[PDB]
């Protein structure tokens, strides 16, 4: 299993030590408090309130967690996937974002504690 | 596993159908948007601004889940709970309840979605 | 004329030293921030996403500013007032008071800076 | 003596009907409730949690009232001026102006009520 924190204003994100391969089921819990510029935080599902102004992953809102697993797109990860198995032919070392607009994210705050473990399979 | 949707509005909780044993270890995701009252919603951490005017549990922000197990006090969930052993003798069904102050659950609004499953011990 | 600033936390309300009279024509203007309870403020028009809790004044929003004239019910100012007169029978010292529940006005903070005066007629 | 609307979707501003001359006292009453483009609305003196992204007036928050009088610069007037002279050398028609960031007005909503008048001098 991984344990560790992804701060709000690392744009490449923060690279974890979950290999995911094909079949693997995995876990994913996320908490804390982050903002993507505003004085006030918000979770790991971020603002639904803001608009998508440009964000790296449109399936989530400004301020959720994704992920990336290898060279794929981003994927929505919020509070936590429960025993997940990626849809499409995904394979690699899994790096958790912030999700905001690209270029935009030195004016962030805050991060998310991030457990992520492989389940029975 | 369980899965299933805790209203904000319901004081006495969402029982699920989780008995909690001793040496269990437990895994719970929750996700969506309730309130305690005001038109906006947040996520299952709650509403990290509001003072504690009288919470089911003073170790969570109101409008953050939490949870019962048999007899046992208010537990913290949060977004969730990752592989969680119990610190102390509690046993029983798991109840899932919105944080918020007896008798003010009639203007709640929301819910969230929850996940619990038993892990490998 | 009269200038002065109008405490949130004052549940009697601030007296004035004008007095309206019958045919009188009154200018008041209002600025500032204050709170009935949050970690934000608002400005004397109050917050338009509060409900109606019990506040002394149901025709402005909780953290508004208004009036008493005398005998009267209480009069919303909001921002202020231009050029305007009182209903009939309405007379005597003006007192400026923050809208909110009464018995709760001890968590209030800020204030607002006032000015009147009586305009020609 | 003026009243009229000012649209926070209108860059140019609102010109008004008063040219102010040298000596002269005039009192302004803003009211009304506008947004810079988020769903909130705020009054005539804006949002106080919002950062200076390049507004038209350095001196007041986003979203509030201000105004240019001829030749000037923008000089805040949030919910109002009370019996109020200009600085040396201003001078000209008052034109009445939503605080925003230069080509971001086409997101802006609601407006101001405002009321102009001069003073006796
Ligand atoms: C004036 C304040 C307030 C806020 C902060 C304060 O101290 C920081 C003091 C007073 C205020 C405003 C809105 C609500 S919603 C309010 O929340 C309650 C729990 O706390 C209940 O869920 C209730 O059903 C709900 O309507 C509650 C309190
Ligand atoms: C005027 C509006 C706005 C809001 C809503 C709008 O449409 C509903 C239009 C404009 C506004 C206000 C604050 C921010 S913070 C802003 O968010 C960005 C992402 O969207 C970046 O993270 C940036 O670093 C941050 O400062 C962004 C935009
Ligand atoms: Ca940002
Ligand atoms: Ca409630
Ligand atoms: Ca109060
Ligand atoms: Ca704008």
């Amino acid at each position: 299993a991984w344990k560790g924190e992804v701060l709000a204003n690392n744009e490449a994100g923060q690279v974890t030590s979950i290999i995911y391969n094909p079949g693997d089921v995995i876990t994913i819990v996320a908490a804390g408090w982050a903002s993507y510029g505003p004085t006030q935080k918000w979770g790991p599902q971020g603002d639904r309130e803001h608009p998508d102004q440009g964000l790296i992953c449109h399936d989530a809102f400004c301020g959720a967690l994704v992920m990336k697993i290898g060279n794929s797109g981003t994927i929505p990860v919020n509070t936590g996937l429960f025993r997940w198995v990626a849809p499409n032919n995904v394979q690699g070392a899994i790096t958790l974002i912030y999700n905001d607009v690209p270029g935009t994210y030195g004016n962030n705050s805050g991060s998310f504690s991030v457990n992520i473990g492989k389940d029975q399979s």
